């Protein structure tokens, strides 16, 4: 342990503040008031906050209201120092988006969607946020022929590419960032993983500022290894954001503290960010966001126990994959194994398509059945792995 | 039933020629002879036959083994009038393909494995195929320390990349298609969905010749809705073919027969693939490829019968979705759920972001509660369809 | 297809009366009268409602008020003439049972939740139900080190050998169904399945009155095969209750109607129910129940409709499933597979081990290459089945 | 941590024997020589060997060969020191046994495959085997009408209770413990989890001597907590063996060495096996054995290799697992909780269910709301779990 502001630990307010109301009953704990979160989260080492437009500003307020409630948060903020580095918005919690925001199949459900987003960018703007993003977890149906699937990628697409081209005509220093979910509380949600929703972006006007927010948890519901898909983000220039919890199997989003779900993916996840790639590429440089969710059963020492726990995971974890890499027996067992070897491109500088077919040494006299003795020694990798993580080596 | 070449209904050559052996044992038929596959085939109704390379020709055979075969093969062919619409190549029995081809982790198994698809490019070419297929089922890891996860997908671009400039150099009327699985043989396989796959292909220098191959139970693995995942393919202009068959659930790749396996998923499947979307857009006209094994339990009259059973299966759900989208009971139940409502775009011809911001009609003075009441009525849109899917209507 | 009261379709009050809310959102239906949910199943073809003590009788209710909407109720049963054979207890909703009313951790909270279920006991037998349910959703836990797990079966034995000792101490004719699931509200839910649910029920004091209710949607939600699960229930003569809905996949518990699920699967489970076994055994005889929920983008009518979709979806599978069976085409190819030969007994009459071991034929001198050609066709059959279901035969 | 035969490590020959074919390729090792397993796994600090008929003798074998192979296997046995603590019989490698053994629709395939278990009886009983297991891994269906479901059940019941009968007739020091399986290779195989297996156990007329073998990835291939289920088979005293293992997630069989999947799982599962319940209750105290498949990947340094990590990661999971108990923190920590409170009966010493129910203070007058203010603190006992784990603490 201990976290510092410089660990850049974000949380939703939502997280801490989740009062344990599931579908199988009532909340458990008292409402926690936004500047009391605040004040809590900066104690405790956080760098960060974010929040729902609704989290802060209920439905129903008036201006005045609006006024009255930013103006303690922003003095809180001030109090603190804690930042605002992503804003998000409720499209999903009111009756009118029981068919979605953006995908609605009214039509004024969807330009009232919009609005709502609209004004929210400007609020994220004057907040100091750099990231807006997009849960669309009401975007799906539960029968396939509720929708038209063409024309619901349609209504997405203009609805992310008006929002992209709001924020580059007011000039606000803002990226979209796309957060995928396989299903809940839709049966089937639209674009439901890392893959579906990089594919997506791709064929936006304004995909230069669009980007991901993939989810531990929501990869796993689809029982996806979370390493590889944020790997592909990365790869791809489009992890933006990212929310780290913790999911224990294929059912409903658990929303667990980081760590309590699938550990030896959790450790992969922390070298993947903390580490980058063995032979060198693209770094996540962003907030390390906690969307979890404390147990119902436990009361608010629980909730300020959960804070501090999502935090020490990833600090124990990181400590654990910097002695791992560190190993001079895991650099040769990596070595061993071709880690770096993947590295070297397969083709020669300046060899061809046809210059390699016609080359003997690759293909007609290849020794295959040589080449199949390799021991990669990929279990033995895994092992040193393991208890660099048991805190063994 | 009667399935006739203008249904195009395409089997590949281990579907039927699938013998048995299964992980926990041996083969319960007989090996079946291609030439013997091809006049069975054209027999039933079938269109055409897709192969792997080695499922013709032995990795072992010498040139003049290879001509003995590829003429009885040809000649069959030609007796029979099937075409040869899609060809791929196998990059995952041999023992050298153990950690892949084209993201091995030794360079020589990479130059080997690309060496290979080169080749069966030219024979593909020759056969008169329109479409190259790529299942990279021994692309992953069980661990995730085993690769270095950037450099996998660097690898995995070099190669798809050499063989697209290779067909662009040599002007092959072919286009490559990737086809998704998330697991099996692999722990874990990259680009495991349709997402992914599209994903993957907008970060190729050759990307424009570049599509997917969905497989309904591969999809279906992942637990992923099928008719949104191919909605999204051909929403993107990528499909480029298809694979079906049928799985009942999270577990093994079962390649059951089409229609088998989720049922209602397959009607609405074979609606989308006949009829398109219900406000108009784009349409999948290549082949209907059946990928599936029939079960070991069964012999040979079970093969044959498998084969009839999948393309009957077909033309039974097809008949029954034209009469779904015909009963005007229906359009009217699609009218009311907003079906056609969601094709309309969501802003004014001319409207811009500010101006609907702005506008007092769809956001401060909207009624929300008012706007919630409306009865989208899906449940019972659902319902027909069910009744039509069970002759009932 | 219309269903008469002869049809035994029971509804709980919980299902039409579903409000809408779930995790992400508020309820986006009006609560429902119990009176108006009685006359409203009534005039669409009931046979009886069931309920949950806190879904008429709210927790907080005073005696004049618990009178009078008894008072009520009993009042619409009257009218009507619905019967209650099933009545339950909520031990999930109020925040006192978060950690489980018969297991939880707090012997005080134990108390009062085997006090409220004898109550229950007492109502039940009022009502004149035929079936207790016990639902054990608070049972369980997110963390393998919450419980001490010997002691959380030996927590349940308690409460539920209480209760059936209380039953037959006051000669209530009243037996106990236990109601698995897997998971959801807690991460793991004890007693999780079909056979865990059979195995504790066998180290029961009073077994003999206690036995199952499964779920369609519960036992789907593990991926096990609902069909294969009542059928062991059936066999140990257990299956005392059912509930019909449709899950489609490992996720979150849809609750969708009876059919739009996994299709096939229903089919098979109408045909189970109504056919019973093909060489003869138990068959159920209770009431089909329904536990579904009215999708929260339907309003009003769309309930009603949902009502009555649950019974329109179990009169069509019975009628194809009668068909099914009926026809000779589809007896032959059971014969043909074996389907009758299962039911003959391995040994013959008087035949011991030793007598088996010593038979050459049986063994020494079997013909097992020989007996391998067998062709169980059981695609062929699984063919007949789908044009019976699909109504093309 | 280095293993000595005090451990009971015990591993299957087919485990380290393990070829590397799988449905998609050819074998990747050379076979392994039964007398090699035998030294090599002797020197490793196996306390023993455990095998299935065929792994040893081959199907084929005369009877101057089964002798021969017998008297190389005992020789390895008497020099090594190696015991023999359970056999099993492959019912599913022939292609007579494509639709079982036990439950095949054709009853001289029944008669045989019994036959066949009886003659492995009296070798296991040869060995000194105080185990035989039954893993009816081709026991099922891919289809729903392929079989008589209580007829299946009958004929399950028929060979079990044979073999049972024959134990007892011959004065063998032998308990049958059964192997569930949910699907692979069947689409849904009989008796799919421990709860199915335990449940069937009841229906037996030698039950006595019929327990279970539970295998870790096995019930993770259902989604199911792998100690909760091993708890419910301790506290039914049915855990006569276990096959410890890795999965990663709902998927085909990945057979990982223990601790290479669901990592905090395999720590609970350890402490289970190690600390027993936390109030007491039954222990388990058979073999620790192992059924793994090293990775076909890797070649012979690596099959030892993956050996030696199955044992070590055994003895790092038992070494943190004693240390978390022992921890005053920890026990303060379970405390709280109410771990020790859950072992308290619920009633009081002849309390009846008549006297609660009039008990005033537990219903009548109980404060409901009071009670739910009870912080569990579940979170914090997670996290310190975690901490023991990571050797952190
Ligand atoms: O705004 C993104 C939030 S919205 C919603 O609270 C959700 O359940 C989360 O998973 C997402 O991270
Ligand atoms: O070439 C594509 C084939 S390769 C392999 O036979 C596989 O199991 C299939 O799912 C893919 O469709
Ligand atoms: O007690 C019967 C009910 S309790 C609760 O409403 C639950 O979610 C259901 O699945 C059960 O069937
Ligand atoms: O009989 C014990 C073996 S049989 C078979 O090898 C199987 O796949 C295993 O999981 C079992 O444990
Ligand atoms: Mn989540
Ligand atoms: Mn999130
Ligand atoms: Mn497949
Ligand atoms: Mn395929
Ligand atoms: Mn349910
Ligand atoms: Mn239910
Ligand atoms: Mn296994
Ligand atoms: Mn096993």
């Amino acid at each position: 342990v201990q976290p510092t502001p410089a660990d850049h630990f974000t949380f939703g307010l939502w997280t801490v503040g989740w009062t344990g109301a599931d579908p199988f009953g009532v909340a458990t704990r008292k409402n926690l008031d936004p500047v009391e979160a605040v004040h809590k989260l900066a104690e405790l080492g956080a760098y960060g906050i974010t929040f729902h437009d609704n989290d802060l500003i209920p439905f129903d307020a008036t201006e005045a209201e609006r006024e009255k409630i930013l103006g303690d948060f922003n003095q809180a903020l001030k109090d603190t120092g804690l930042k605002v580095p992503m804003v998000t918005t409720n499209l999903f919690s009111h009756p009118v988006f029981k068919d979605g925001g953006f995908t609605s199949n009214d039509r004024s459900i969807r330009r009232f969607a919009l609005a709502k987003v609209l004004h929210n960018i400007d609020l994220a703007a004057e907040m100091g946020a750099e990231t807006f993003v997009m849960w669309g977890g009401r975007e799906g149906s539960e029968y396939d022929g509720s929708k038209d699937l063409a024309a619901a990628l349609d209504r997405m697409r203009e609805g992310v590419d008006t929002a992209a081209g709001y924020i580059k005509d007011k000039g606000y220093n803002l990226r979209i960032a796309l957060e995928p979910k396989p299903n809940e509380p839709r049966g089937d949600i639209f674009l439901p993983t890392v893959g579906h929703g990089l594919a997506f972006i791709e064929q936006l006007e304004h995909g230069d500022i669009v980007g991901l927010n993939p989810e531990t948890g929501h990869e796993q519901m689809a029982g996806l290894n979370f390493t590889h898909g944020i790997a592909q983000a990365l790869w791809a220039e489009k992890l933006f954001h990212i929310d780290l919890n913790g999911q224990r199997g294929i059912k409903y989003d658990q929303d667990l503290v980081f760590g309590h779900g699938d550990l030896t993916s959790a450790f992969f996840t922390v070298d993947l960010l903390e580490n980058g790639f063995p032979n060198g590429g693209p770094k996540y440089t962003g907030p390390r966001h906690f969307d979890y969710k404390p147990s119902r059963t436990d009361g608010y020492d629980g909730v300020w126990d959960s804070a501090k726990a999502n935090m020490s995971m990833y600090l124990l974890l990181k400590e654990r994959a910097l002695a791992f890499r560190a190993d001079p027996e895991v650099q040769e067992a990596m070595k061993t194994s071709g880690v770096f070897e993947l590295g070297e491109t397969t083709l020669n500088a300046g060899e061809s398509a046809a210059d390699l077919m016609n080359d003997s040494a690759s293909f007609a006299g290849f020794d295959a059945e040589a080449a199949a003795e390799r021991n990669f020694a990929f279990i033995r990798l895994n092992q040193l792995a393991i208890e660099h993580l048991l805190g063994s080596r």
